[PDB]
């Protein structure tokens, strides 16, 4: 029945970040990445980190690099068995548990310094309901001064942008385009090309700055510093990326 279109749906994403690691070596994303948010935790004294959109491990590879004690979540288990044989071939025993964000504390009991979102992944909730939900399982498992780092596109410069707006983003080098097929305020669907020739296209809900600022702050979250963050190929006046660093207290 309807199993088999929800198998195809995980099946097409896990396809995509297949292809993404396929044709992007993680090390030259290290290095185009900053150490940004490794010396924002840092500065905080972060020594406990839970990472909530593990996918294939990028970040939380990259936290056990830099010597953090990471948990790795994520809703799906098969990109988790991905991240630990990825963490596996970097020489790192990942600490992985399958976990949906509506209900993050079912199967984790513990309490970290942060909470790591990143690779625009808060983008993947349609509904209201389940973002404030997840964003409160979030602040619940945050430690009194703990900070959770959660990223997004920038959706404000497409939606408002127009005409100018509708360009191909390009990421590491040339070997991937990102284009927006389709903006509305309820959704945005963008064909990712790379440079073997592959497509997949994708849908995620198109999270003005404000909005998702607005949500940190209404379910407790103190204190909201979102910076701008490029890491597009060719820089444009706006960034392609907000990082959301909100402080619990
Ligand atoms: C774009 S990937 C991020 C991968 C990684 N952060 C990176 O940048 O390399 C987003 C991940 O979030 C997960 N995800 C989406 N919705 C979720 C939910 N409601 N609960 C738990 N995980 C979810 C997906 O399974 C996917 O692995």
């Amino acid at each position: 029945e309807v199993r088999e279109s929800d198998h195809y749906e995980e099946e097409y994403v896990l396809g995509f970040v297949d292809k993404w690691d396929e044709l992007i070596d993680w090390e030259s994303r290290a290095e185009s990445e900053g150490d940004t948010i490794i010396n924002i935790l840092k500065e905080r004294g972060v020594k406990k980190v839970l990472d909530v959109a593990t996918g294939t491990g990028f970040n939380s590879v990259r936290l056990l690099q830099a010597g953090f004690d990471v948990v790795s979540a994520d809703g799906s288990a098969e990109m988790l068995v991905k991240a630990f044989d990825n963490a596996r071939d970097h020489g790192y025993l990942m600490r992985t548990v399958q976990a949906d964000w509506r209900w993050m504390n079912k199967d984790i009991h513990d309490k970290f310094d942060a909470i790591v979102c990143l690779g625009n992944s808060f983008t993947h909730l349609f509904d209201e309901g389940d973002r404030r939900k997840a964003l409160a399982e979030f602040y619940a498992l945050l430690k009194h001064d703990g900070v959770l780092l959660l990223d997004q596109r920038n959706y404000d410069a497409i939606l408002d942008d127009g005409y100018s707006s509708k360009h191909a983003h390009y990421y590491c080098g040339d070997t991937v385009s990102v284009y927006p097929e389709h903006v509305d305020e309820g959704l945005a669907r963008f064909k990712y090309e790379f440079s073997d020739g592959s497509v997949y296209n994708l849908n995620m809900f198109p999270l003005r700055k404000d909005y998702t600022r607005q949500l940190l702050h209404e379910v407790g979250f103190q204190e909201i510093n979102t910076l701008g963050d490029f890491k597009e190929t060719y820089k444009e006046d706006e960034p392609d990326f907000f990082l959301h660093v909100a402080e619990k207290n």
